[PDB]
Parts: C-alpha cells; structure tokens; sequence
C-alpha cells in the first residue's frame, strides 16, 4: 500500500493516545522500567474512503496489510516494541481507528535523594517518520489517553498521566520538531518504612545512650561497642533493599550522623573513666550529668537541620 | 483460508478450555508466574463440512494452514504465547477439535499480608478478535477445562480451577464484551514455617527474659545485648526468603513488637541497677519480681490482639 | 514431501534413541535442568526405496527437505528444542538413520528430603504426532540409547539410563497412548558435606557444652550466648547453598534440635546460678554433675531417632 | 541494488559520525557496557544522482531497499547491532544522509586500581567491508560526532568524545587498514565515597585505639576484639558494591594495613598485661605512653607512602 | 549452489584456523564461558576457478550465496553460533579465503582443586558434515590459528593456543573420525589472593593463640570465642567469591584444620582452668608452657603435609 496523496497541502494530523494497562519492574540499578499498555492511532484518510455508502454504514474491518499504517518509533527504548494488533476498525466517513498492545523497556532517569519521601516522573517519547507526500504533525487528544485505574505497580500511587508537544531539540534533526512527551507522576508509600527502618535504629541508639546512668567501665564499654556492632548489622540488613546510589542521600547522612554520635559517646566514656582513675570524681560526675541532656538535644537539632536542608 | 460465512445470523460460539500441565516460577518481586498448559478450541463449522459421507466416518486430520483457526489473545501477558499445535482432528459432522501447548508469562497481582497463612487467586484473561462475517461470543464448557492433578508447584495446593464470563470493561472497547476469566485458587503450606522461623525467635526471646532472675548488672547487660544481636542476625537470615513488601505485614509487626520488648527490657534492667546503686533494694526487688509476670502476659495479649486485627 | 503410503495395514514403528552428551545447570528453585544430547531416529520406509541397486550400495546422503522426517514433541519442556541436524544417511535397503543435536530445558520434579544422602530420577517424555496414512507406534531399541560416559554434571554420579513405554494417561487424548519415558538416575556425592557442615556444628556445640565444668556465671553466660551467635552465623553461611525447601528436611530438624539444646542449656545454667545464690550448693553440684552425662546421651539418642525416622 | 561504479579511480570516502543518546549498565564483572546511540553515514554518490533538476530541489526521501547502504561492522561487540533506520534523506546534489538508532553491547577493558579516584576510557571499533568496485577508506567528520549532553550514566562525568584513524593491526588482514577508534573518557564522582566508607573505618580504628588510656585487661580485650569484629562486618558490607578484582587495589592495601594494625595492637596489649602481671609497672607505663604517639604517626606515614606509591 | 565435483578421488582438505578476539564470562557454577573470535576457512576449489585470466589478477569478492561454503558445527555448545561474515575473497588461482566473527557459549569442564594455584585447559571441538561428492578431512594450518595477544580475560594469563586432530570416538559415528581439538591453557594470578585471604586468617589465629600467656579464665574465654566468631564471619565473606565446589579443596581443608585448632584451644583452656580450680598449679603451668611451642609447630607441620598431599 501507499500513503494517501495530498489534497490541499493540509498537514496530516495523527491523534495519538496511550492507554496504560500494567506498569511493573521498576529496576533502579539499571534505571529502567517495563510497561505494558495500549496505543490508539487515528489519522485523516480523506480521498481514500472505504465504501462510504449510507446503506453500508457497518463498521469496516481491515488487516495490517490493507492500508497505510503510520510508523511511530520510541526514542528512549532498548529495542523495538512488540506490536500486537488487536483490531483495525474504520468508519465509512473516513476516520480510522487502530488499537494494539505493546510491552517495551523504557529508559528514564530516577533521583533517589529524599528517598523515603521522593516523587518520580517517567517520560516516554514518540517520533513519527517523515513521508514524501505531506509533512505529518503529531497531535494529542484528551479522550484516548488515560489509564485503567488498576495499575498493579505496588509501592507507588499514580497522580496524573498527561501529554504535551515539544521540539525535537536534536543536533541531527532536519525537519522533525513534533515529538510527544508522556509524563507519568508517581509517589512512594512511606508508611511501612518508618516501623521497618527508623524506629529500630532509634531504639538501638537509645540503648547505647543508657550508659550515661552507669559507672561500671566494663559494662559501659560492652554496651557501647555491642550497640555499634548491632548498628552495623542493621545497616547491612537495610542495604539489601536500598538501591545503589553514587551520591549523598538523607538516609546516608543519618547513618553517618549515627556513626559520629557513637564515636563521641566512646570518647565521653573514655574521658569519664580516665578522670575516675585519676581521682577527680566531681568533674566526672558533672560531665556525665551534662551528657544526659547534651546528647538528645544535639541529636534532635542535627536531625532538624538535615531535614530542613534536604527538604527546602 | 477464510472464516465461515454466516447462515442465519446465528452468533458463532467458540467453546474454550484450558488444561493445566505445569505451574512453576511464582516470582514475587516481579509479581509474575510462568504457566505451561494445553488449550482446547471447538467452534461450529456448519456449511463447511469435510467429507460428511457415512462411509468416511474416519476422523479427519488437518494442518494449521487448512482451515480458519480462531485468533485468541491473552491480555495479562508480557508477550505472545509460544503456540505448539499438537493435533487438529475434526469429525465428519462438522465439530472441530483443536489442541496445542503454550508457555507464557502471566501478570497477576499478589497480596502478602497474612503471609504465613495467605491464599492467592491467579487470573488469566482471553480476548477473541472480531470478524466481518458474524460476531463471535466466547463460551465455557465444563468438560475440557481442568487440571492433570499432578501440578508440581511446590509449597502450594490447588483448590479449584473454574472459569466465568465477564464484560470487557475497557474504555477503548467498541463491541467486544465477552472476555473470559480463569481463576486458580492456591493455598500455602505453613507447616515448616513454624519450626523454621517462629520457634527460634521465641527461644531467643525467652533466653533474653531469663535475666529477671539474676542480679549481676554485667551479666544482665551481656545477656540482653547479645540476644539483641542474635535477633538481628536471625532477622537477616529470615529476610532472605521473604519477598520485598512495601506495606505492613504480620511478620513485620511481630518483629517490631520484639524490638520494642527488647528496648523495654533494657530500660527495666537499667532502672533496677540504678535503684540498687542508690541503695533502695526493696523497690528493685519489687520491680524485678513484677516484671517476671508482666512481660509474658503482655506479650501474649499483644500477640492475640495482632492476630485478631490481621485475621478479622 | 509426503509420509509413506500404507502397504498392508502394518503400523509404522519408529525406533527412538537418545545419546547424552552434556548434563548441566540443575536449578533447584526453578526445578529445571538443561540437557544437551543427541537423538537417533530410524523408521521403516518400504515401498519408497532410494536407488536399491546393488552397484549403488553406497550410503545415500540426503537433506532435511528430502524425505518425510517424523515429528516428535517433548511434553515437559518450556519451549521447542533447538534442532541441529548433523547427518541423514539411509542405506539402499530402506532403513533410514537420522542424527541431530538439541539443547532444551526439562521440567522434572525434585525431592530434597534426605538432602545430604538423596537420589533423584529425571524424566523425559516423547510424543509422536498422528498421521492420516497409518497409526505410528513408538518403539525403543537398546543399542542407540546410551551415554558418552563423560557427563560433566559435577556433584552427581549416573547409575543407569533406560527407557520404557507407558500410556499417555491424558484427559484430552483421542488415540495416542504410546508415550516414551526416559529415566535418568543420579546420586549425590556426600563426602565433602560432612567436613563442610556437620563437624563445625558439632565443634561449636561441644564448645557450648564445655560450660558444665565451670562455676563463673558471667563466663558461662558469655560462652553459651556467644556460641548461640556463632551457630546463627554458621546457619546463615549454610543457607547460601541449600535450596529453598517449603517442607521439613533432615538438616532443618537437626538445626531445630540444636536450638532446643541451646535453650535447655541456658535454662540449666540459670537454675544452677539461682541455686548457688540461694545457697544450696549440694543441689547445684548434683545438677551440674548430672548434666555432663545427660546432654550427650540425649543428643545421641535424638539423632538416632531422627535418622531412623527419615531413613526408614 | 549495486554499489556505485568507479569514475576516476578515486577512493570512496565515507564520513562516519556517532551521536550518543544513552549510556548505561556499566557491568564490571563482565567488563561490558550497553550503549544506545545514533549513527550518521554520508558517502559520495556521484554518477548516480537522484533527479538533480533545480525545480526538484526538494529533499529526496528513500527506503533502505532503494540504494546501496554501506556495510559497517563493530569489532568489540557480542552480536550484531539492532539497526533501526530513522530517515534516509539525500539532496539532489548527490550527497546522501543516513540516520539510525542501535543498542549493542560493547566489550571494553576496565582498570580498577586507584578505584575511588579512577578514570576510564571506552573504545568502539568500526570496520567497513571491502567491495569489488573501488577500495573504501573511512573518514571522520567533526560535525556529526558528538553527544546530547544529557547522558544519564550516573556516577560518571563525560570529559570528551573524539575519534581517530588507526591501522587494523590484524594478523588475518589482507587490505583493510582503516579502522576507526571512538574514545569516551569518563571520571568517577568520589564525593559520597568518603563519608560512605572512609570515615566510619577511621572512627572504628580510633575507638580501638582508645584502649591505650586504660588498664583493665578485660576491658582492653573486649574493646580490641569487638572492634575487630565490627571491622570485619563493615568490610563485608563494603564488599557488596566493590567489583571482583583479581589484583591489588588501594582499598585492599588499606584494609590489609588495618588488619596489621589490629594485630599489633593485640600484641601490645598482651605485652603490657604480661609485664603488669610480672610486676614491672615502669616498663608497662613507658610502653603504653609511647604507643599513644607511635600508632597514629606510623599510620599516617604508611598512608602517605601508599598514596604516593599508588598515585605516582 | 552445489559442492565441487570430484576430480581424481582426492579427499577435500579444508584448512581451519581460529583467531581469538575476546574471552570473557568464565562462569564457574554453570561451567561455561563465552568466547568471541574469528574463523578462517580455506578449501581446495579446483575445476571451479573464478576468472583465472592473468589480466584479471584482481582479488575476486563474493557473497555467502555465491559458492559452496563448507558447513562446520561445534560439539560442546548450547546453540548454533551467530555467524557474521566479514569478507569472502578468493584468488584467481582457486584458493578461497573466508572470514567471519562468532560469539558462542562453550561447555568445558573445570577442576578447582589446588584452587589458588590452579591451571585450566579449555577445549573446542569442530565437526564437518559429510557430502555426497567426496569425503572431507579437516586439516590444521599453523599460520591462521592464533590470538590477538590482547585478550581481556582478567585474572588469567594465556600460555599457548594449539590444535590437533583426534578421532571422533562417538558410538553413533558412521564415517566421521576427523574432529578438531583446540586447547587453550590459562593460569590464575594468585598474587592478590594471599593478602586478600591468607594473611587475615593467620592474624586472627595468632590473636586467638595469644591466650596462652594469660591466666584470666574470663579473658581467655572471651578471646577464643570471639576469635571463633570472627573466623566464621571471615569465612562467610570469603565464600562470596569462591565457586560452589562439591568436592574437597585446599582452602576447605585449611578451614577445617583451623576449626579443629580452635576446638583444641578451647579444650586446653578448659583443662587449665579446671586444674587451677582443683589447686594443682604446677601441672597447669607446665601445660600452658608446653602449648605455646606445641601449637605453632603442629600447625606448620600439618600445613606442610597438606601442601605436599595436594601438590604431589
Ligand atoms: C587519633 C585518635 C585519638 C583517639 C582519642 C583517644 C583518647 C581520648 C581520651 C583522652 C583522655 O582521656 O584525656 C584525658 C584528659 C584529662 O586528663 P588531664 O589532662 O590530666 O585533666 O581529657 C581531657 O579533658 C582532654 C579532652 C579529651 C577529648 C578531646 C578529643 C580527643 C580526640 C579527638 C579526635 C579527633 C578526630
Ligand atoms: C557540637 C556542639 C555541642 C554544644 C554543647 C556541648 C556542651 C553542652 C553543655 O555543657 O550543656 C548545656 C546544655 C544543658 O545544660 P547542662 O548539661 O545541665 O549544663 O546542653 C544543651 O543545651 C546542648 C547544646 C544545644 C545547643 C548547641
Ligand atoms: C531519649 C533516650 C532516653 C533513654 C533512657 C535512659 C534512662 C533510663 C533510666 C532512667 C533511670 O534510671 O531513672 C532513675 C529513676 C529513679 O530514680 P529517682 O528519681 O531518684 O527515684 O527511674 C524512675 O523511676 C523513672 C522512670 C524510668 C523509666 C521512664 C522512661 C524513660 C525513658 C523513656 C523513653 C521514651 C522513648
Ligand atoms: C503497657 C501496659 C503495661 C501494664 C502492666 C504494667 C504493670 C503490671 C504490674 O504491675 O503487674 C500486674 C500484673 C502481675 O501482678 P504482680 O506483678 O504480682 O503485681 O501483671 C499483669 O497482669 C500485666 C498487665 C496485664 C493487663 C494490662
Ligand atoms: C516464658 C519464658 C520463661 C523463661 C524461664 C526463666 C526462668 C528459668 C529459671 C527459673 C528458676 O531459677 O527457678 C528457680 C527454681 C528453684 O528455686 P526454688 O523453687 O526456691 O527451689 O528452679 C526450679 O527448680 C524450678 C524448675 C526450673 C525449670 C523449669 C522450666 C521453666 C521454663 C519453662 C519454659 C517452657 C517453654
Ligand atoms: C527429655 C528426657 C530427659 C531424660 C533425662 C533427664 C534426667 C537424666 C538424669 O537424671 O541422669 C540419668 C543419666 C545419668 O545418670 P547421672 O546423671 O549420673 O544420675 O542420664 C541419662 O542416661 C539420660 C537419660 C537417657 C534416657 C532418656
Ligand atoms: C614499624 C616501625 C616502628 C618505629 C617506631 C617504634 C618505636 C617508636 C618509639 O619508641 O617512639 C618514638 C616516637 C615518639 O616518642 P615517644 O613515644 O615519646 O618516645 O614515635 C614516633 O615518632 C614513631 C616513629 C616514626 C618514624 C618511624
Ligand atoms: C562430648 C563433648 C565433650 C566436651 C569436653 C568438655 C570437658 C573438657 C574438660 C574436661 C576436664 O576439665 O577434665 C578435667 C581433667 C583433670 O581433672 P582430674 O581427672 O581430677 O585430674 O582433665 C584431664 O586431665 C582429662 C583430659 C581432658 C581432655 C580430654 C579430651 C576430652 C574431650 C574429648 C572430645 C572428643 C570429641
Ligand atoms: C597431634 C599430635 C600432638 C603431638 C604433640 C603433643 C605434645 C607436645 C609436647 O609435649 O611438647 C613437645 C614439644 C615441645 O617441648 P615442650 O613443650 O617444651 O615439652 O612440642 C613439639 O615439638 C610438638 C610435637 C611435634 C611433632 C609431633
């Protein structure tokens, strides 16, 4: 088949719409995610009507090798999509309707700062090949684009799914400047993360801090060092689900602060024991009474400062 | 070949039946599972008989490129199934029998709350393409649908395998409203999970609780903190088989409760030691006698409350 | 080409033989294993001789698209095998010889109870398609079936490789009842498992038991709890190679027994310390003298009972 | 189609240009990396003009099966690239422009010494097949080669992207000596590595060193050995992201030095305790006062020597 | 096309040569390795010259579908190789030159005893299909076979790359007895393994042995048991890179010996404490003085015996 011939130099407008079905496999190390969805195409096909007789008002059904199907390519994909044509129904007026299912892998960038309370935005880009009959300009219709409201992407909630028109902005472009940008906004559910991670760390830190009400040097050493070992083990456990991040993060800053606090506690215990051995009990008592109030207040202030710095 | 022509506007009814062979690879992180099974198709083929002579009562054998094979697509799959035609035998009356083997990947949602005692339900959806001769409506026959009763899906037991008819409920539909829903019910075998997980945790918790019959502060500290380290290590071991779950779970609630109990035990030991140092032995003795009864009763009540909350 | 026409209603007998080459990748979580082997086919081809002249006694060489190659399908495979025809030589008498190499994935069930001393049996099923000329019945010849005696499946030893005839036993069958069952028996080499796993656990348990010859409560607590931590760490190390098993196992029973023994030892130490504090040294001495003989004998008896229960 | 015939024995010069789009999946164990990019081809096509009429100054659009597309193969790839032709536009003058998108896997060597502060250089090699019309020599144009400046390769920064001409230097070559070498320079961002790895190790080492201000043998033993256990656990945590390296590395040297320092500290503590037991307190006091200054200075000098050795 | 006809019953000799390019992905669990290399073919093609005119001394260039390309199959591969023809140049004399690039997966057996100082030998087998014109016998030429001397297989060094002729030795053979065996010898670089594994284990063992110069039972117990825990953790760390080996190994024997030494040290400490409690200090002093010399000498002798046993 051949593309429709021009009529009055009117640009060929193709209305594109993506209907989401399933979103899954949000890989973080590879920064990829697999998507399975539909695709709706509807282009003007005047001067090439298919039996427009009023007595033949029945919807015309055709095959892929019957008329010119426009060629649309995805930019940020690893390979060509698996096209699965479902139905091709065209009204006798001339408007063609096309539906298919595809499952491709999309390359989109992900930022994991503000990890426990982050929001992501996925992008899908579409490019239509040029033709020798008349330039084709992509248009977005708000009726076909949408989602089934049953996306099984666990751990995230979908806020919106829109599409706009943007220039190609490619150094190798010649005439194509009508790419499409589909934006999907998701938000992470952070309810379980608090009891899963934050509270046990605070409990271990408080258990370590309980050494300021004691005097036995051996008991204090055992408490502090064993709590440090427990903290290291819990960090090893936490690192299993956390993705590899080659930049600073809120959780990493918190962990570093906890390490610093453990070091300061060790120093304080050593100083207290040294003073007690050197037989200056008044200074040791004053230091150990001051630390009980000094540590929690400084910890809270540092946490507030870090939260303000990382969340505006 | 071409689809059979209409006769008296009677809708073409296709009887579909899936015969399970092997179910395996129940991936939880991807929320997928691979299935290998048969597929039986039988559609009315009147006015296109194949030598209906009584002397030719022998069963007719044909090839895939001999007659019109109906096109059936799966909705919740990553890609097209691997069709492997086994036999195509049609009686001289006109009824056609079709059998094939396929191995596709199915996308079905899985809930892991009530994890150790959960029950899952897998869904498979079928859609038949429309044709220009007469609308095709899917029908389910109870004879062909079934299982070999030798499914090697370890860790689960199959209760039933039924199929019903449901509307398409798609925003892009035009006339298709005859999707099929195959429901597979499975139940997890929880016998080994008790000795594998629950009992060692209780043993470690009781070992930690054995510190209420002692008076040595160093011994109590060693017991409690080392049992905390052992609990963390056992949690790390348990997390290997548990799937990633971005929501609350019964096991997670139990683990959080155990952490809270460890923290409370540390606080109680510290208070007892502080009282003994401050030379008020009566209060310390009363507290340490009360705790022996207080801890197990509160633990049992909390476990009962959690079980009632998570299991209706 | 076309299948040979019938002569005197004699069923077409096809002699099948599988020659193993390489067996590898015995996946346990997926319960699969990849096999690379040969395949020998020899069927009667009378009335379709290929130059049976005595002066042309030279062996005839043909291509896959020269004569009718029988179609054989594997039942317990994920997808169609990769057929690689090596040679097709047919004698002038009429007997055809066919050889090819394939590498498919086989789905076979594996039982891991009696794990360290278990024996497995792999099954491969073959089905021949029916034809419209004369029913084909599969036959097994003992000359072509065999192995190269150089199977590189490490950790296992091959005992036998036989094949028998069994009914199809399928609910969807029509006339096919001549499936083939190839049985491969393997045995696990358990020599290294003893020094790799069993002996260190016994050493740690004995180190824990060395606390019955001491009196220091702090030393006994340290010994027992630190040995418990070491046991947990060693269990974590062991779990790396052990496959996921959703049912009871000999090793799991042994580990549970070890946990129970640790708990009993903790209870005994606590009771001894409580008696010593309450100033009844005779009873404590009697208990600590009795335990030294009680623990090893009970451990040995329990191990004997478990071995008898799990090994008939 | 056929390649253009020669005119005046002038070698056919093909201008090649690669436009990067996405670089990702820098696998270290396999020493591979996947690249998705464009490819620009422009070759002289005189004597085969495509309607050079001035009134037909419109850009000519063709298909892959319209003219001779030069064949270019990649040397260091696992398999053939996935060619995805985007547009083929040729001016009426005779110059042809070709654009396509490919996603292949490149085999390039990676050196991980100087790991935290290393710089890598990736290579891509191109070879053009010989033809029977006239020898083809590859040329590099500086306009088409480039990058989109939006490479999402996290953890690295791109410095330059150039290309040069080099001899084939193959033992099997006959006449081809015009391979192309595309060099991509990247640098690792080392900011987060310092707080993620280096500082906690120093904190643990200092905590271990705090035992020189004490006299309790049990407390010193507990401190040193528990810090050794914590160091081993932290090394286990660090090894998760570090790639497998079968040669010496800066981090490995640092870890070995830390182990040696722990051993020396254990020896010093044992010697001090032995002297105190043997009742020579002056020597023990002198040794424990000297060690406080000896250890940090030696550690700093050793670190400086290692840094100078590994960084010129 | 058709194979060349026979001339004087002279066997067709094909000179084969493999030129290595990249060797990588030496998987140990699967016992496989991927290889990317060239392949040179040169067979006698007399009586089918391609314009042998002296004025046409120019090298003839052809396509794969121009002449008979001999069929060569690999025996120990999972699937057919990815053939990528580079150039087909034939001199007017009659000798044909063929070059291509392939990337297949090879199944070769690997022995990991003597692991840290082992040497491997990889094998590649080639089989040529028989033809009905004249028997083909494979020959090896020493000029085309070779390597680029730039193999990026890290951790190994290539010593030689030769090829010989061997009989097929297959039970299903008919006339083919001319298989080719390509042997690749590699040696592991063991420099980094010593500081990465061996020395920390010796340091931990010596730290454990430092308990023979002390008398505090609690300190000795803490030292020995905590060093045992550290040894278990280090073994867990080591097991990450070590491949799964279902047979005895030098490293496994060393680890078992270390466990036995830890057990003996625990027994000695317990005996010394029991004697001191029973008030026989002379015997305890004699035992603890003897052990200091007994342990290192026995350890060295056992290591020497193990090395002699495992290395001839
Ligand atoms: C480099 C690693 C150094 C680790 C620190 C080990 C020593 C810490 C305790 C020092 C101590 O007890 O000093 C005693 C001394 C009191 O004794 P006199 O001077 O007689 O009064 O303590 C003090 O009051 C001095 C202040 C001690 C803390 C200061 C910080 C020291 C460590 C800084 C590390 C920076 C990184
Ligand atoms: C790092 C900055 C640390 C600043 C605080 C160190 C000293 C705090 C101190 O002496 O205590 C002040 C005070 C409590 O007073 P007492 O301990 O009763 O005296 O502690 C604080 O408020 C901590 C300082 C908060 C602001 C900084
Ligand atoms: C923030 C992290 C705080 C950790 C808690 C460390 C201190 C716990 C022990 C306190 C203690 O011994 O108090 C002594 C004191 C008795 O001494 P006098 O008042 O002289 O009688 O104890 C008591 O009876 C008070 C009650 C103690 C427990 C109350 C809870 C404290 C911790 C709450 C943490 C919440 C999160
Ligand atoms: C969190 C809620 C904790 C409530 C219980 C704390 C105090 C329990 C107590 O004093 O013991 C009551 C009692 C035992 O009495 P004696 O210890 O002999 O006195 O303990 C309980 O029953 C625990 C409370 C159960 C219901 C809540
Ligand atoms: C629930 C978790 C409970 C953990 C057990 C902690 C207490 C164990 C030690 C008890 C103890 O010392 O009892 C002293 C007592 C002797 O003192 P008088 O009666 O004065 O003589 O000991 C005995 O002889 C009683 C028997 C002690 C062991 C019995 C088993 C107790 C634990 C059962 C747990 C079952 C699960
Ligand atoms: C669980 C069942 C535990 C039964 C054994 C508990 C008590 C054993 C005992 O008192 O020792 C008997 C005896 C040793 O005698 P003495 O310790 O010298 O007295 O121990 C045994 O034989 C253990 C019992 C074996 C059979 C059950
Ligand atoms: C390995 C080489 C170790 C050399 C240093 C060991 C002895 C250092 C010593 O006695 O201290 C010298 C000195 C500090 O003097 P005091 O301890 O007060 O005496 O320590 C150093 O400077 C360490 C040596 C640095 C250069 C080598
Ligand atoms: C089974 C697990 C058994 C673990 C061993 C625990 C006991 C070890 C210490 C025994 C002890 O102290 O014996 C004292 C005793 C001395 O006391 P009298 O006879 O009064 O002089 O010690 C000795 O001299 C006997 C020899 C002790 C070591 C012999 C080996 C014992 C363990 C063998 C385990 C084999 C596996
Ligand atoms: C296992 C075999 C263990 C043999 C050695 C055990 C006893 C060694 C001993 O008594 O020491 C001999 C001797 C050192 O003599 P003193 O300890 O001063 O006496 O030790 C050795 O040489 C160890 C034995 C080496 C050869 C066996």
């Amino acid at each position: 088949v051949s593309p429709p011939p021009p009529i009055a130099d009117e640009p060929l407008t193709v209305n594109t719409g993506i209907y989401l079905i399933e979103c899954y496999s949000l890989d973080d190390k590879a920064e990829t995610f697999k998507v399975n969805a539909f695709l709706s195409l509807s282009w003007k096909d005047r001067r090439l009507a298919f039996d427009p007789v009023r007595s033949g008002v029945r919807v015309k059904t055709y095959e892929p090798e019957a008329i010119w199907i426009p060629e649309i390519r995805f930019v940020n994909v690893e390979n060509a999509r698996d096209a699965d044509v479902v139905d091709i129904s065209v009204s006798p007026d001339g408007t063609v309707q096309y539906l298919e299912r595809f499952s491709a892998r999309v390359l989109s960038p992900l930022d994991f700062r503000r990890y426990p309370f982050d929001s992501q935005t996925l992008h899908i880009y579409l490019i239509v090949r040029s033709v020798d009959t008349r330039n084709i300009v992509l248009a977005v219709d708000l009726e076909k684009v949408g989602k089934n409201d049953d996306v099984f992407l666990t751990g995230w909630d979908i806020e919106s799914f829109t599409a706009v028109v943007k220039p190609a902005n490619f150094a190798l472009e010649d005439r194509l400047e009508s790419k499409l940008d589909y934006q999907l906004r998701i938000s992470r559910q952070y309810f379980s993360y608090i009891p899963n991670i934050i509270l046990p760390m605070l409990f271990i830190l408080f258990i370590s801090w309980t050494a300021f009400w004691s005097t036995s040097y051996e008991a204090n050493v055992t408490l502090v060092v064993s709590t440090l070992i427990a903290h290291i083990a819990f960090n090893i456990l936490v690192e299993t689900n956390l993705p590899k991040t080659p930049y600073m993060t809120y959780t990493g800053a918190i962990i570093f602060m906890i390490y610093l606090f453990y070091f300061v506690a060790v120093i304080e215990v050593t100083v207290q024991h040294y003073l007690k051995v050197e037989s200056q009990p008044a200074r040791a008592a004053s230091i150990t009474r001051a630390s009980r109030i000094a540590f929690p207040v400084v910890f809270l202030l540092a946490n507030i400062i870090l939260a303000f710095l990382f969340f505006g």
